[PDB]
């Protein structure tokens, strides 16, 4: 199904062989301080460690100004990539921050605005040679077509980065669930998620503990576990190859029972 | 969808607006006991409840020679019946436990036979005007081909039960996951429920913490949640009425989750 492997430095990721799992990364501040002290990089590699021992295949790490994001940030990746044998994404929609970062150690760039927060980060994407996660997102919930116009917004951030020289390859597709839509929508978008796979690109997911399940379940962020696993196992039924998750060890282990159902 | 609601004497199970729980009762019997001793019925009251608390729509009380099976299975029909304002299912493969259990209070017959290990069974259903499950099973695991011969083996066991009497608002199918199939077959018959549904009749998914889940995360049974979970989450995408799971709490969240995002 996909005849190419995700490159990632160092870091090899098959996407035909299982749902990849992208482990979000626990990044605590101290207060008093500017980033890099002890206490927030030990419990960041520590939360790195034991989600890579959980099965995350990814590490999502992100975040104050643009100075400050760097010098919170760049602290983590250095440890991180030094002490946890797992590819890092930064989590960040800035140019700036993005090439530190990569500089730093980082693998993936993940921008939640799809290139178009700021243009620039798809031609640090493209200078690096790096993975790129297009999120969809907009500044408004105006939909004449949700899937339609999601697919619309998504080319424009694939064009945005192929127009920088980003390859096919480095092009991941993420849509955006609990960004600039309803509870409604965001239902919408999951039940029509194999509707992004036209677009020929690998596409993430990230549903973990968002405000859409509270709003279907009626649980606070903490009772989000099931429809989390729910979300999950239907994103990788309609084909997604990652998925962005908190609670890795269990979304690990359904992820694994998906793969083998379908035939993955 | 489905244009008739599942009758069940005292209650009725609409079929499309959720997909329905059914708790498994842990029916753990006293030693120096015949039946309906207190701290048994007391037990299985106690976890009636505790399910009906967290989300089931259906007890399924199940069960050692023809006489003692009734002994330990009417007090607790009674005894739930009268507790738990709930349709209860009698597991049972036997005629006169499926019959002395209706007259006790049983709502719907649990049959991992299908008609097929005592006919008279459907007989009992006609008669009774009960809704009756029709469990795919077998006494080899040589099929020619696992789907065609599965539906075929589920027709077989529509044919006793119309033959006999029993309506087809009466008959809910089950694949029959982890019955006279390998953890393979059973991998490839939850890839390939959808296909059931063409036979019509409403499905009930059973693979809560099944053997082929521990096969493929290579976990024990007490570790089988998220496996189950997934299955569960499969279940319902490729159509499915019921379930019957042991941890109602957590499956019921995620039948919900799911129901919502495939619009049922
Ligand atoms: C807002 C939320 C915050 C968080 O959990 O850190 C979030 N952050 N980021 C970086 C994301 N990145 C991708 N690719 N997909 C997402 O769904 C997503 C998110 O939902
Ligand atoms: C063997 C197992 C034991 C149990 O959990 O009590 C079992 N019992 N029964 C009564 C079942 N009934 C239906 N309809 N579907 C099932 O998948 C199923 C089962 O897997």
């Amino acid at each position: 199904k996909w005849d190419y492997d995700l490159r990632c430095g160092e870091y090899t990721l098959n996407l035909n062989e299982k749902t990849l799992i992208m482990g979000i990364l626990n990044v605590t501040p101290d207060s008093f301080s500017d980033g890099g002290s002890y206490n927030e990089v030990d419990a960041a590699v520590r939360h790195a460690k034991e989600m890579r021992d959980e099965g995350a295949h990814i590490i999502d790490i992100g975040g104050v100004s643009v100075e400050e994001e760097i010098k919170r940030v760049v602290p983590m990746i250095q440890a991180v990539s030094k002490e946890v044998k797992l590819p890092i994404s930064i989590d960040t929609y800035k140019a700036e921050v993005a090439k530190q970062a990569i500089e730093a150690g980082a693998h993936i760039i993940n921008d939640i605005w799809g290139a178009k927060a700021e243009p620039k980060i798809a031609e640090v994407a493209a200078h690096y040679d790096v993975p790129i996660i297009l999120m969809h997102n907009r500044d408004n919930m105006n939909y004449r077509n949700l899937m339609a116009d999601m697919i619309a917004d998504l080319y424009d951030s694939i064009k945005i980065a192929k127009d920088a020289g980003v390859r096919d390859e480095n092009i991941i597709l993420d849509p955006g669930i609990g960004f600039a839509k309803t509870p409604e929508q965001n239902l919408e978008a999951m039940r029509n998620l194999e509707q992004l796979n036209v677009l020929g690109y690998p596409v993430l997911l990230g549903t973990s503990r968002k405000s859409f399940i509270g709003h279907v379940l009626d649980l606070p962020v903490e009772e989000r576990l099931e429809g989390t696993g729910a979300t999950v196992c239907l994103g990788i039924e309609k084909g997604c190859e990652f998925v962005r998750v908190h609670d890795v060890k269990e979304m690990s282990r359904m992820a694994k029972m998906m793969d083998a159902m379908i035939g993955k």
